[PDB]
């Protein structure tokens, strides 16, 4: 069109892809395959040399107390008990689920193969029963290194809005199941991409198959409700305003409000800005905005090019000439021609016989005759002399050996005090989130709790007054049973399918910390080390028993909560949650 | 809400070492971020490679 604004852009990574984006592969090219760099005048057989390993491999085993198994923050919203409509929802811990190994895989990535993008269930649930109480999966993808490159937002994200460089998930020649739901006939729509490996074309193994189409993008909004200007026409009507101090009331200086705002979006189509088309349209969905948010490590950069986050190789310093070894013999055990003993061998070798080992060794005609000449001592020593004879790999072996003392020193303890938490942890535990996040902050369409919304019952009130004679009740025994049979009630009524932002419905924030899982593990701390937690005396017997319970809220014993019935009373502690039953006597 | 920075404290403490100081983020003025009663607080946070 006439603005190349997005498009000019993103012809700029392949611009830098002869330097740093066709080398960017480092990461795997070091873990992996083929370091080659600088060789010249050389011959071909090398290329399996692995003491990578020993750096890269502690760190996916470094902390197993990552998982971090942590239960339910409570707030001042809304008491424990108005909690009523999940119940066991995300108590399952997690579905049945493939992804307990995803963020494994997740706290790897701060580089390992070029950071992955994150993959969240498309559309809704096709399996459709009641009382939905829905867990869930995730997945990231791989490859995808310098392929894909962001400028967006990449510092403080909780993804309140749903702004994204790309999402559409395949990559095969069945990655056309992207789309399956959708136009899919003979995936025709012929785009170009991105096909950076570096060809002689001695070879093979190019694919042309991508799916890219860019989303959701640079979405703004502005707000500020419930002032304006009403009268002289209003050309383009809206206006922006920002700064509140100073004003007051101002209602009598003319026209009333009781005005809301209705969302007003006519957005100039550039339509998902694909550089080709898209054929299909009414992507406008629901409530909020969509689930999918990224996964995101440690961020650093500094300009146009750059390398990130070296922990992989250090040691590419003695990486490169401790090979010349091959050199040193490979190469000489292949090059040598005929060590030789000359002491009396002029003419030398001999018919065939000779060097078959025939029969027993002893020689024939060694011999001496010389014309005019002089003797002095001539003195054959050459053998072809000495091999390089190594010293320095007494002592330069175990720099490219050791780099370590400046590198594995990091960390140093072992248990108890001065715990082993390091900068890959502390920044990964807001990825966990992501089993909850994506859950509550986005307002969503009806669950349908009961009878779906059901606003209001309270056509019941209008049968009781009764004005002519009314009696106070006679001793109560007998049919009354449970209680609730209307009377009188002021319900307190209001719930909305989409209720906006506001507090009283919201679940769970964040209770990212150490590994306690709360029942009261911190009054008591076991760990390895201290002992005695609550000793005898009379503040245990109120303290200990009743309260300590390692067995959460198992039903295997109903006499955990059958404590305060028929027992306690008089002192009048109880502590269940009330649901239903009482005493007799 | 926010309990922990988690690389903004970091790289802002081992820049100064590495690089001169650089100035830090925040938004602008109010009335973009969760607005509200009560709801408004925002969390520490550097700037974008000016430093």
């Amino acid at each position: 069109e006439s603005i190349l604004s997005r498009f000019d852009a993103d012809w700029t990574a392949s611009d830098e892809a002869r330097r740093e984006a066709k080398n960017d592969l480092f990461f795997s090219r070091v873990s992996q395959w083929d370091d080659w760099l600088s060789q010249y005048t050389t011959l071909q057989y090398r290329g399996q040399f692995d003491v990578v390993r020993p750096v890269v491999r502690k760190l996916v085993s470094e902390m197993r107390q990552n998982p971090i198994d942590v239960l339910y923050r409570p707030k001042d919203g809304a008491r424990p008990d108005a909690a009523d409509v999940l119940m066991g929802m995300y108590r399952t811990d997690m579905r049945h689920n493939t992804a307990k190994i995803a963020v494994n895989i997740a706290v790897r990535e701060q580089i390992e193969a070029g950071v992955g993008a994150w993959r969240l269930v498309t559309d809704y649930e096709d399996q459709s029963p009641t009382s939905n109480n829905q867990v869930i999966r995730r997945e990231p993808i791989h490859s995808a290194c310098s392929h894909v490159i962001w400028d967006s937002n990449s510092k403080l994200m909780d993804k309140s809005d749903a702004r994204h460089c790309t999402v559409i998930h395949s990559m095969s020649q069945n990655g056309w199941e992207d789309f399956a739901e959708k136009y899919d006939l003979d995936a025709d729509d012929i785009p170009s991409f991105q096909n950076p490996n570096d060809w002689v074309f001695p070879w093979l193994t190019q694919d042309t198959i991508q799916i890219a189409e860019f989303y959701e993008v640079v979405e703004k909004k502005e707000t500020a409700f419930i002032y304006q200007d009403p009268v002289t026409g209003e050309p383009v009507s809206y206006f922006k305003r920002d700064i509140k101090d100073v004003i007051d009331d101002l209602a009598d200086s003319g026209f009333i409000k009781i005005a809301e705002r209705q969302i007003k979006r006519r957005r100039v189509y550039k339509s998902i800005i694909t550089c080709t088309a898209v054929l299909k349209d009414k992507q406008l969905i629901a409530g909020e905005h969509i689930p999918i948010v990224p996964v995101f490590g440690e961020w650093g950069f500094v300009e146009d090019k750059e390398v990130y986050e070296g922990v992989v190789r250090l040691t590419k310093d003695g990486q490169r000439l401790r090979n010349m070894i091959m050199s040193f013999n490979a190469d000489i055990v292949a090059r040598t021609p005929k060590k030789k003993p000359f002491f009396w061998p002029e003419q030398i070798a001999g018919f065939e016989h000779m060097y078959d080992g025939n029969d027993d060794y002893p020689y024939y005609l060694l011999n001496r005759t010389d014309e005019n000449s002089g003797d002095l001592p001539t003195q054959p020593l050459a053998y072809y002399e000495n091999p390089e004879v190594p010293q320095a790999n007494a002592y330069m072996l175990e720099a490219a050996t050791s780099a370590v003392k400046e590198v594995a020193t990091l960390g140093v303890d072992t248990e108890a005090v001065n715990g082993g938490q390091v900068a890959f942890d502390t920044v990964n535990q807001l990825n966990m989130r992501a089993d909850l996040e994506t859950y509550v902050f986005q307002d969503n369409l009806a669950t349908a709790m009961r009878r779906d919304g059901e606003i209001y019952q309270s056509i019941v009130n209008d049968i009781y007054d009764v004005p002519r004679n009314v009696t106070i009740t006679l001793e109560d025994g007998s049919e009354k049973d449970v209680q609730l049979m209307a009377e009188v009630v002021d319900l307190a009524t209001g719930e909305k399918q989409v209720l906006n932002d506001i507090r009283g419905r919201y679940e769970c924030y964040t209770d990212v910390g150490p590994s306690f899982q709360s029942m009261k593990q911190q009054n008591r701390a076991e760990i390895l080390e201290l002992l005695g937690k609550t000793p005898q005396g009379t503040p245990e017997y109120q303290l200990l028993l009743l309260q300590y319970f390692t067995l959460l809220d198992g039903k295997g014993v109903e006499m955990m909560r059958d404590y305060a019935n028929k027992q306690l009373i008089q002192m009048g502690v109880k502590k269940p949650e009330t649901p239903e039953e009482q005493q007799w006597l």
